[PDB]
């Protein structure tokens, strides 16, 4: 039982840990000039601190007793260079979002406990498609700085 | 890993073989002139079909490798001579589906796989109310049948 | 008679071929993150499927027997390394469909049916809208797949 | 008057104890696919719940003690084995529950209760009408039921 | 081309004549209270010479001399004895008002006569679409009239 409650709370911790990651990346985007991609940076900032939310709200309603850990200053901005760095990252950030929710589901598993498999569902479901989506936008941004200034293309267009 | 991915291939093409058979009732049912019947049965074969898209969109998302199979013709429709047939034929397409579903479930849950189990929870629960439906037409077809004539009432009326 | 009700029946399979050979395009162009040319690929495959449909409930009306036959594995996405080759093999397709309704209004013809052929002839005017309609993709597609990246704009732009 | 307050309370579990026998005759249609009966049954089940809670309602206002006794388990659904067994107990149901309405109407009418007596009129009229409907559509089940597969055809339309 | 003049006026013969078996069916069906598949004769009737009067308006337009002939006194309805006759007759009819437009379309053919021709396309397909409904409602009569008054009951819903 207490695997089940410390990995509970480690996961606010790194709903928190993310949000202040995208945070770092909107800053890096749009200290280089690419407003389009810094917005988007930015409303998954708020996303995760609303997962984060999700989570300790779920926690206060099931008794399972939660302690707020620092957030960490985000790490990788200091050596981004271009937009496929930062993207990598965030790709990364989602993948280890998604074990960290794999792992919580696991010790869950373990417990028997229905109700936290039950309110974990959406969220792996949803980062199936986050992934998906990060992947996607990666790919893209990959391909198109094969040609100086097309990536800018990308930014200004769509985003 | 292995078992897993070729399961969940293997949904994608019980997906549409059960729509070619739901599309074989329709064209049965038409051609014998029940065509209330027929539209039914062929509103569920865009049905299937939309269900084998999701599990593909699914699988692309995530990066399960999806080939596509050759989609089997359906073979009930050669030996059907009334709608209890045809009906009886499709209860036990939706009871492969079921199966299906399950077996595709257990391999997901011997994995480990939250993620493949969440996304099947709708299809479990559709397949419950689907079952039961045709379980309850074919009761009706099979009472309203025991005199003739009364059947084409189903058809014409609902 | 004989060779027109075989034809017939046979249409149904090339339209549901062609259904299938469209998923397939749209699952290769998801598998690579051309969302947009995916969604497209998509939306012919769910048309292609309505014709056969529509050939399916004039046989019923006009008492052509209809025996559904395997819908072939696509095959073409073994080999396709870029969109110009999905492309292609699309304009391939519709070359296909089209010359499968000349040879089935070729036979009705022959037969006197005039039913068949005016149920054709809309047909006929829609595969030639769909192959300049392919051909100019493939043309835009080939062009912009000179220069790295920039084809991945027509996507994201477009489609 | 020890009577009536015994009576009063025996008025409260007769109308629980019919709101489970129609949820058992639903649940007898259900399983063997008679929706529309089934879906009747249904509404009824709620409408004697009902009931009972508007006697509870006007004995807490009245200061007449409610102490909530057993509903027992319904048998009858063991032995039906037609629709004509469930509605010619629900008809038989209809009959008692009229019958516990006037022991208490009897009741109150010896205490000189006016108020229970008119708390009780509407009551007395609805009875009539429902054993009126329940009769009839027992009749409508009887004759149609000659006829192998007629019932079925009409709780389909009808219901 | 005489032989198309011909053929194009007995078309017009055709129509008015299928309209007078079909007014010949509704009061047959009138007669023995059959009003909805009287109504739906009527309907019939009214659409079968509004079908000739687009044939003579075409040949006014296109110079075919019409020269109206006398429309048959209907004769059917002297041997019908149940909706399944009638029903029979019309499906037989609506079976010569096709072979008809198939003769005109032929004369159209061997003179290459293209307007003729694609003026007659939708009547082709309309007659796909008439035959296949008459046979079905010829089926479904057919059958409920094996038990004694569910035919009738029938005529009183659908229709
Ligand atoms: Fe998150
Ligand atoms: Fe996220
Ligand atoms: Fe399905
Ligand atoms: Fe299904
Ligand atoms: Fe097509
Ligand atoms: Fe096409
Ligand atoms: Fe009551
Ligand atoms: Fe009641
Ligand atoms: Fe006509
Ligand atoms: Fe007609």
């Amino acid at each position: 039982s207490e695997e089940l409650l410390d990995l509970f709370n480690r996961q606010v911790t790194q709903e928190f840990t993310a949000s202040q990651v995208y945070l770092s990346a909107s800053i890096w985007f749009d200290q280089n000039d690419w407003e389009g991609m810094a917005a988007y940076m930015l409303a998954e900032s708020a996303e995760e601190r609303e997962h984060g939310l999700g989570f300790v709200d779920f926690a206060n309603k099931r008794n399972i007793p939660i302690e707020l850990q620092a957030v960490p200053a985000p790490v990788s901005c200091a050596e981004w260079s271009s937009p496929e760095d930062v993207w990598q990252s965030i790709l990364e950030l989602e993948q280890a979002n998604t074990r960290s929710l794999l792992n919580l589901a696991e010790a869950a598993s373990t417990c028997h406990d229905f109700a936290v498999m039950a309110f974990l569902n959406p969220f792996h479901l949803q980062q199936v498609n986050e992934e998906d989506k990060i992947g996607s936008i990666l790919a893209k941004v990959t391909d198109e700085n094969r040609t100086p200034g097309l990536l800018r293309s990308l930014d200004v267009v769509s985003f």
